[PDB]
DNA sequence: CATTAAGCAGTCCGCG
DNA sequence: GCGGACTGCTTAA
């Protein structure tokens, strides 16, 4: 097998390096490095090494790292650039590995931990660690195992053994029901004292060495409580022993009433599935304990246990240790539904970077490109400095606010990425620049031909038409890998609604769920099984599909990510190739093309529908528009439809065969008018919405920009077995808003969508009557509570105190002097309640820490002075009265001369 | 070591 | 009692 580094560290003039070789063992090796970097030299001196821009330069090959970062200092005093790869381990990796980089993940050993550690007086903080680690569970996915630490003696109490007999069991039967696929993988280690469980940890360590070290916020905790625990009992050296090689880093963050650290460890990649998970998931939750995410991705039920979690050891051992194992598989369990691990590995082999190098979008692209140039033997730039400066994005028109009744959206494919290779945007490609015209002139066509030679932007830039960029080549690259995947999450989205349709017939017999592959749309006969199978085997397909959906959504939504994260890096002066000449010739080109698209949208319409003059685009973002299809219904005839599923029809035949052809048409002639390298904009149907055929539903309304909602029947070629709402920007989309209130504000918007005004006030009147009944914590707000000092004055709000911070500080004031009540991290999310006047906690709102239940002293003072009026008018009746507002429809029956009667 | 556009909630202030 | 300027937060893209 191909050879492939684990990890790779620079200490002094060494690199460590850790890597599999060509048996498929793992080795460590120390390498005194010899870099090279370079500097422009004059013509006649003859060179295989050229910049980016052609200009010769000689090679600098140093004895030591040292030696070649003191030169980089002397170039800089002299006032001279100093070329080629500064973050030498880089360059190592892409001289060691000068091919493209095939990985075995079985040969990688991921580590998954979590530990325990009873504290009888508040946050164990890891700085300090005074209390004993009294549990660790380490999964191994090398061994798949999980082994167990068991602390039985300790200053907090001594305990009996964990039993798994017990732990198998269900709840009901007083169980802890550690699921049966992990029981016969549990290795169960008891200790009767903390220094002997942390020496064989240590000595575990050393024989299984993560090399992806994960958990969930082990990077927080974890990882820094048992270094310095370790270190308070046995000293630093022995702490040390946590790095292969024997190298710490320690990170000192002053909170002023906090103070805590990370501990780099040189030859591990630490993966915290904390920070995988909030990059590369794309959502934003109200809260991050592994409890709400399990709960939220799983389906699964929180860990229930008696009292605090101070005592569980104490009263519930058996129980302890139990819930220690269901977190460590809990992490797990999510990562092999969203497949974060295994996309990290891909992107870190991708680009030659220490794995956990795959956080920064900036260290990716600048690997990518260095690797790409070396190749060829060019010559990276310097890095340069650069004065941060703000830049034009994108253009969002502005909507009339309305009821919209039948829609079709269509949206621009991987535009910024296609803006890039279209125009062919390159550090090295920049022929010179034209006199520009207002923008306005440009989306009209009246404004002169930028260039008949060069490939052009409406920022005024100039491009090489024939020859490549390396910005344009990489971007391409990725760009293609993205395209696959997205086919395989779309086939296996189909491939859902063929299953759901199928589930309204079940049939009644005892067979499998059919062994086929869901990235790829089902064939007739596989459709034709699929219609004689179970509920029990379509339920199951159902799940597989849906998992297979999600695999190619991390796979292309993350790639999609890495791309756009390119052209946004060109406006981030911290990148190498940092020039607002390219940044801005993107975001400019995107402005032009969105809005010319639209001109000739409403052009071509109006032509087809034989009009002059109408609106037809209504509203657009970026990179999509959306097109009122009312006139296109009416032409026609609303009556002439059989069904909603006819209409739909329709317009996506419309679409289809009419439209695109015309955009297409539309594009092409602005790419003959910007003289571009090569035709990429590529417009396609997405949304067609409306309200079900016969019904009093409004289809779709606008508030504003980024605020609207559809019921929509097909999205991107997938026909839905049910209407979906797709809902922007609004409440409902928003982690801030109570949880019940979401869910009542997009029945709300169901209801006027798809079955219209009356149906919207029944519902209305319900929530209203009920609302006080609803638990605490659904109707609680979510904040994120930054600078919390800053307006401590004295236990009291300072000035221009932010309304969720004041509840922060009325929650420090009720739990003053008590060990006990969990504290407010600066940074986190907290639920938020007002408190009506006169409450005992002296002011208008309490906050606490989010995902838990408020703390029992002061829980009871909460619930008798929640504030529900206020909850109800601001977080739920203030949306709505936008919503409804906008739509030209009522929440409540107004007042009228009917009323006069008895009806 | 490291993208911009834009809406809404809330504070402060003005307001015979 | 509301608007206008301004901070904070959180979306859409
Ligand atoms: N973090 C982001 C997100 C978006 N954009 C810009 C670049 C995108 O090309 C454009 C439109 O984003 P979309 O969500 O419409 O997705 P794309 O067009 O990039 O991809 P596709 O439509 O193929 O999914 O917005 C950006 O610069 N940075
Ligand atoms: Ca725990
Ligand atoms: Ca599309
Ligand atoms: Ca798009
Ligand atoms: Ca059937
Ligand atoms: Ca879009």
């Amino acid at each position: 097998m191909k050879e492939f580094y684990l990890t790779v560290e620079q200490i002094g003039d060494s690199i460590f390096e850790r890597y599999i070789d060509s048996n498929g063992r793992e080795r460590t090796r120390e390498v005194e490095y010899k870099p090279s970097l370079f500097a422009h030299c004059p013509e006649s001196q003859a060179t295989k090494y050229f910049d980016i821009y052609g200009k010769p330069c000689t090679r600098k090959l140093f004895a030591n790292m040292r030696d070649a970062s003191q030169w980089i200092k002397r170039m800089e005093d002299i006032g001279l650039e100093a070329l080629g790869m500064d973050d030498f381990k880089l360059a190592y990796l892409s001289d060691t590995y000068n091919y493209e980089i095939k990985y075995d993940h079985t040969k990688i050993r991921v580590a998954n931990f979590d530990i325990e550690v009873t504290s009888p007086d508040g946050f164990p903080e890891p700085s300090q660690a005074k209390h004993p680690i009294d549990a660790i569970t380490h999964y191994d996915s090398i061994d798949d195992r999980f082994y167990v630490f068991d602390l039985l003696n300790s200053p907090y109490g001594n305990v009996e053994e964990w039993s798994i007999e017990i732990a198998a069991k269900l709840q009901e039967q007083g169980g802890d029901e550690v699921p049966s696929e992990i029981i016969d993988k549990i290795i169960y280690m008891p200790f009767d004292n903390e220094k002997e469980l942390l020496m064989e940890y240590l000595n575990f360590w050393q024989q299984k060495t993560p090399v992806i070290l994960t958990g969930w916020n082990v990077e927080s905790f974890a990882i820094p409580y048992v270094y310095n625990r370790i270190k308070n009992i046995f000293g630093e050296s022995t702490a040390k022993r946590l790095s292969p090689h024997r190298k710490t880093r320690v990170k000192v963050i002053e909170n002023m009433y906090g103070s805590r650290e990370i501990i780099t460890l040189f030859g591990i990649s630490v993966l915290d599935y904390i920070d995988l998970y909030k990059k590369f998931s794309f959502t934003n939750q109200p809260s991050y304990s592994l409890d709400y995410i399990s709960e939220f991705e799983l389906n699964v039920g929180k860990l229930k246990y008696d009292g605090p979690i101070s005592k569980l050891r104490e009263s519930n051992h058996q129980r302890y240790i139990s819930y220690n194992i269901i977190a460590v598989y809990r992490v797990l369990q999510i990562d092999a539904k969203r497949q974060f691990i295994n996309l990290s590995l891909d992107m870190g082999y991708y680009a030659k970077i220490q794995i956990q190098s795959v956080f920064s979008p900036i260290k990716t692209w600048d690997a990518i490109i260095f690797n790409s140039l070396k190749e060829q033997n060019k010559v990276i730039p310097q890095g340069r400095s650069h004065p941060v400066q703000p830049y034009p994005g994108a253009f969002v028109k502005e909507p009339i606010p309305n009821r919209y009744k039948y829609v079709m959206s269509f949206d621009l494919t991987s535009l910024y990425p296609s803006i890039i290779r279209q125009v062919n945007i390159s550090p090295e490609t920049i022929a010179g620049t034209f006199k520009v015209a207002p923008l306005h002139d440009y989306i009209n066509a009246v404004a002169e031909r930028p260039s008949d030679v060069y490939s052009c932007s409406p920022n005024g830039m100039m491009y090489y038409k024939d020859r490549d960029g390396v910005v344009p080549t990489e971007i391409t690259k990725v760009f293609n890998q993205r395209k696959e995947h997205k086919g395989y999450m779309l086939a296996a989205q189909r491939n859902g609604e063929i299953i759901k349709e199928a589930l309204h017939n079940p049939n009644l017999s005892v067979d499998e769920p059919l062994d086929v592959d869901y990235r790829f749309d089902f064939s007739d006969e596989i459709k034709e099984k699929i219609k004689k199978l179970s509920a029990k085997s379509l339920n199951e397909m159902l799940f597989r599909a849906q998992r297979t959906e999600v695999a190619g959504m991390t796979a292309q939504i993350n790639r999609k990510a890495l791309i756009n994260g390119l052209a946004g890096a060109l406006g981030n002066v911290w990148f190498r190739y940092y020039d607002l000449r390219n940044a801005t010739a993107i975001t400019t080109f995107g402005q032009m093309a969105l809005q010319w698209i639209e001109r000739k949208v409403n052009e071509y319409l109006n032509e087809v529908c034989g009009t002059e003059g109408e609106a037809f685009v209504l509203y657009g973002d970026t990179d999509s528009i959306y097109v009122s299809a009312d006139k296109i219904i009416d032409k026609v005839g609303e009556s002439k439809f059989r069904d909603t599923n006819h209409w739909v029809d329709f317009l996506d035949k419309f679409a289809r065969e009419r439209m695109e052809p015309a955009i297409d048409r539309g594009f092409r002639e602005m790419c003959e008018y910007m003289n571009n390298k090569q035709h990429l904009m590529f417009m396609d149907r997405e949304a067609i919405a409306g309200p079900p055929l016969g019904s009093k539903g409004i289809g779709g309304f606008w508030t504003g920009k980024k605020r609207y909602a559809l019921n929509v029947w097909d999205m991107e070629g997938t026909r839905y077995a049910e209407p979906k709402l797709k809902i922007m920007g609004l409440e409902t989309q928003k982690s801030s808003t109570p949880k019940a209130v979401q869910k009542a504000l997009k029945e709300c918007i169901r209801r006027m969508l798809q079955e219209g005004e009356e149906s919207l006030q029944e519902y209305f009147k319900e929530f209203e009557k009920e609302f006080r009944q609803l638990n605490y914590i659904s109707i609680a707000s979510v904040s994120s509570a930054n600078n919390i000092a800053k307006y401590d004055v004295g236990g009291f709000p300072g000035p221009k105190c932010p309304f969720h911070i004041r509840g922060i500080l009325t929650y420090n004031r009720a739990i003053k002097g008590n060990i006990d009540a969990p504290q407010v991290v600066e940074g986190e999310k907290v639920y938020v309640l007002p408190l009506r006047e006169g409450n005992p906690f002296g002011d208008k709102c309490i906050a606490w820490p989010s995902g838990t239940e408020i703390t029992d002293l002061i829980k009871d003072d909460v619930l008798h002075w929640m504030d529900y009026t206020v909850l109800l008018e601001k977080t739920f009746i203030k949306p709505l009265e936008g919503f409804t507002s906008a739509a030209k429809l009522d929440y409540e029956k107004k007042a009228s001369l009917f009323d006069m009667f008895d009806f």
